[PDB]
């Protein structure tokens, strides 16, 4: 595997997702200025962001972390076994990751969405999913200018 | 390419709905006991079904395609160059397409699904997407049972 240290979280998570009926993407823009590294969808439409820190320093950048939780139900963090856990926020979801599988070690609490933002993000979800995978099918199949 | 004749077809759909802000997925199921060719969506949520008829034989075959309607907003063929298109029903969309591109020929009438409707059907999109989509990008990273 030539991924990279979060890729690797992320792989791994989206493993355990789909085993327990969620669907996820990677680097999802729910609105401007921001990206999340990993985004569930459940299959009655819960959405969870899932921050993949791969290092302390990793996790020291994302200070404003807080943002994220008014675009999802849950927030989880996913690190690895060799990240300092005990030093993550304490409110917040906790996988243990790696590039085969993951685990949750514990529930984020729920931060119910509006119905409203709910449609836009999974709207969004279904359009960031449905573009990358035409393009791995037909590499060629598209335009510069979208 | 080895790429069955409707599949063909349905690479020039997805060009196509993809070149003008569209996003679409292959053999989607609507409601048990059907299996749509081609479902393109639209920025705003816009649901279009699109059957793929590589022959006469083929279109002979879709003798309920009546019951496609109640699942999108737009319905369309989409045939070949060589195909009667005159003897497609005169109330559907049409579009013209081969492996590598696709034109729309005909609107089609726009029957609007009801909102209930319309969410169940882009949660299932999405779902469909992204579960292709990750076996793509890791194909050993899922079960035999979900
Ligand atoms: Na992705
Ligand atoms: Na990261
Ligand atoms: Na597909
Ligand atoms: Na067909």
């Amino acid at each position: 595997l030539d991924l990279q240290p979060g890729q690797r979280l992320a792989r791994g998570v989206a493993r355990h997702l789909r085993a327990h009926g969620f669907v996820s993407v990677e680097e999802f823009v729910p609105a401007r200025g921001l990206r999340v590294d990993v985004m569930g969808l459940g299959p009655k439409g819960e959405i969870w962001v899932i921050e993949c820190k791969s290092s302390r320093a990793d996790f020291q950048a994302d200070a404003k972390w807080q943002g994220y939780l008014e675009w999802c139900d849950r927030y989880f963090w996913a690190v690895d076994m060799e990240f300092p856990a005990e030093l993550l926020p304490a409110e917040s979801g906790l996988l243990i990751a790696d590039a085969y599988d993951a685990e949750i070690v514990r529930m984020a609490p729920e931060q119910k969405l509006a119905p409203a933002r709910r449609k836009v993000l999974i709207q969004k979800f279904a359009t960031h999913a449905a573009r990358r995978l035409q393009a791995l099918r037909d590499p060629e199949g598209h335009g510069i200018f979208e």
